[PDB]
């Protein structure tokens, strides 16, 4: 069991060992378009890339590069875009990637300000009388309407390509209490949080992949897309233990680097797949705990 892995690994605090191991293990694939100088401005961070062989790239024949990549979990037959924050020049490729790609959700899992610094544009509408357009990709966003948690907020947006006029609905769900390079306050909060947009139908195969991003699109993203594919897995066999966690990370691995940022991040996520094993295993009545002590309301 993963559980017996977890005390194994905590008995004898070789977390950080483990993950070095990752690091070590870990897939490097050409990036060759994400450092082409005409890109610079597209990328957030100097270390962090999408690798060509999953970059998605955007419909446009003036330059289809966008920090975001394609992870294709075959096995759970789960698929996700992650990115990075969107960067102020930025915004309208981010939601044309939306669009092209045609997804129903997009998790943000970190703030605007994390510790002083900018760590995202604020690429959606605030306020429903306030519509954003992004003219270099002829795209309106409209806040619909907002549900505000304590620790997350779930927006209804409308998506508009101004050229046919066509409309999506996109749910966004915000974390707020993920701290950069950290893990949330509880596994109840995660498991609630990701539970909410399993719900929400955006995680479901006839949309398009769910868009992931934190800050760099790597360690928060990571650790929710590692958990949600673990539950996917052992869901489906109901056999947790043919689930291997650090498997399932460097099967990721291939599709975006530097997953899961930090050993807390790693011991965090076996804590979340453990919990939410609770309700895959047939307890459902441990979702209501859960929202209970996520406190959510
Ligand atoms: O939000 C995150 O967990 C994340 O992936 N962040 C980051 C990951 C990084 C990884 C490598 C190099 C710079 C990074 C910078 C950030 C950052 O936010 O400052």
């Amino acid at each position: 069991e993963m559980e017996k892995e977890f005390e194994q690994i905590d008995k004898s605090g070789s977390w950080a060992a483990i993950y070095q191991d990752i690091r070590h293990e870990a897939s490097d694939f050409p990036c060759r378009v994400a450092k082409l100088p005409k890109n610079k401005n597209r990328n957030r961070y100097r270390d962090v890339s999408p690798f060509d062989h999953s970059r998605i790239k955007l419909h446009q024949e003036d330059n289809d590069y966008i920090n975001a990549s394609l992870i294709k979990m075959e096995e759970a037959q789960r698929s996700y875009i992650l990115t990075q924050g969107p960067l102020p020049n930025t915004c309208g490729h981010f939601w044309e990637m939306v669009w092209e790609q045609k997804s129903r959700g997009v998790v943000m899992l970190n703030r605007v300000m994390e510790k002083g610094s900018l760590k995202c544009a604020q690429y959606w509408p605030q306020k429903e009388e306030k519509e954003m357009i992004f003219e270099d990709t002829n795209l309106k966003l409209t806040l619909i309407s907002e549900d505000i948690k304590t620790y997350y907020t779930v927006r209804q947006l409308e998506l508009e390509n101004l050229t046919t006029q066509e409309t999506r609905e996109i749910l966004h769900f915000h974390y707020t209490t993920w701290p950069d390079f950290g893990v949330p306050e509880s596994p109840a909060s995660f498991l609630n949080f990701l539970f909410k947009v399993r719900e929400s139908g955006s995680l479901s195969p006839e949309h398009g992949p769910v868009v992931v991003h934190c800050s760099a699109g790597i360690g928060r993203s990571g650790t929710f897309c590692l958990a949600d594919t673990c539950l996917l897995l052992m869901d489906k066999r109901k056999d947790p233990s043919s689930v291997d966690i650090k498997k399932v990370l460097l099967d990721m691995r291939k599709f975006r680097m530097g997953l899961i940022q930090t050993a807390d991040q790693l011991r965090f996520s076996y804590l979340a797949v453990i919990e939410g094993a609770k309700f895959i295993m047939g307890d459902s009545s441990v979702q209501d705990q859960w929202k209970e002590l996520s406190h959510e309301d």
